[PDB]
């Protein structure tokens, strides 16, 4: 039972997934002077129906908005893909601070926080599960938050949270396009990754918006005050659950801009 805990958190995790010493590893630090600028990249562009909104689930380590994933309703398409992602998830990554909750870092900047719309290759794939090791199966976007206003798009996610407080705990999630969570531009970097927390699949093409959006400090303590524990046991908040960056081993990281 892998966590972010000293006993089974990230640096632990390679006893039981190998992978993780890996050669694709997310997330990483941007280091923007090796960039590489590519011309042959393409605007991202997200179409997502808010009627495909799902659920809200307490998962233990984070908490999980699930999509209506059966056609493509909620598609994201462009960037470095010929084929059409369609929308399952977002959910976000916070630190025990404001100091150091985003997964990414760009030029070692850490961020308050992270939010991860993630999409599936329908196009190749059957089923998310299929798609889920599969080396161009999953494309997720990644937009830094950065600690200052209340972001007021984060409204109904908040609200929704005092209904899912312990784990295993879920509730209707509904008519909701997560498109409005992204920020006014969408230049991006790109780069080929995994999933950040175990099983670690390096299945993942990222897409790391330049732009941050923004999240209150009281905003996160919202994300902090949810519960691991299943309810009627001891209270324990969750503190954090983003992954330390992880080694390039030699990949690009591409830039539209
Ligand atoms: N932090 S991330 O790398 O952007 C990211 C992105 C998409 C999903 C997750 N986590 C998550 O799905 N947990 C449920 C675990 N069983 C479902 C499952 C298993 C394997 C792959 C996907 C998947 F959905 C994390
Ligand atoms: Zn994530």
């Amino acid at each position: 039972d892998w966590g972010y805990d000293d006993k089974n958190g990230p640096e632990q995790w390679s006893k039981l997934y190998p992978i993780a010493n890996g050669n694709n590893q997310s997330p990483v630090d941007i280091k923007t002077s090796e960039t590489k600028h590519d011309t042959s990249l393409k605007p991202i562009s997200v179409s997502y129906n808010p009627a495909t909104a799902k659920e809200i689930i307490n998962v233990g380590h984070s908490f999980h908005v699930n999509f209506e994933d059966n056609d493509n309703r909620s598609v994201l398409k462009g960037g470095p893909f010929s084929d059409s992602y369609r929308l399952f998830q977002f959910h976000f990554h916070w630190g025990s601070t404001n100091e150091h909750g985003s997964e990414h870092t760009v030029d070692g900047v850490k961020y308050s926080a992270e939010l991860h719309v993630a999409h599936w290759n329908s196009a190749k794939y059957s089923s998310l599960a299929e798609a889920a090791s599969k080396a161009d199966g999953l494309a997720v976007i990644g937009v830094l938050m950065k600690v200052g206003e209340a972001n007021p798009k984060l409204q109904k996610v908040l609200d929704a949270l005092q209904a899912i407080k312990t784990k295993g705990k879920r509730a209707p999630f509904t008519n909701f396009d997560p498109s409005t969570l992204l920020p006014s531009s969408l230049d991006f970097w790109t780069y080929p990754g995994s999933l950040t927390h175990p099983p670690l699949y390096e299945s993942v093409t990222w897409i790391i918006c330049k732009e941050s959006i923004s999240v209150s400090s009281e905003q996160l303590a919202q994300f902090r005050s949810l519960l691991s524990n299943v309810e009627g046991d001891n209270a324990v908040p969750m503190q954090h659950n983003n992954r330390p960056t992880q080694p390039l081993k030699g990949r690009t990281v591409r830039a539209s801009f």
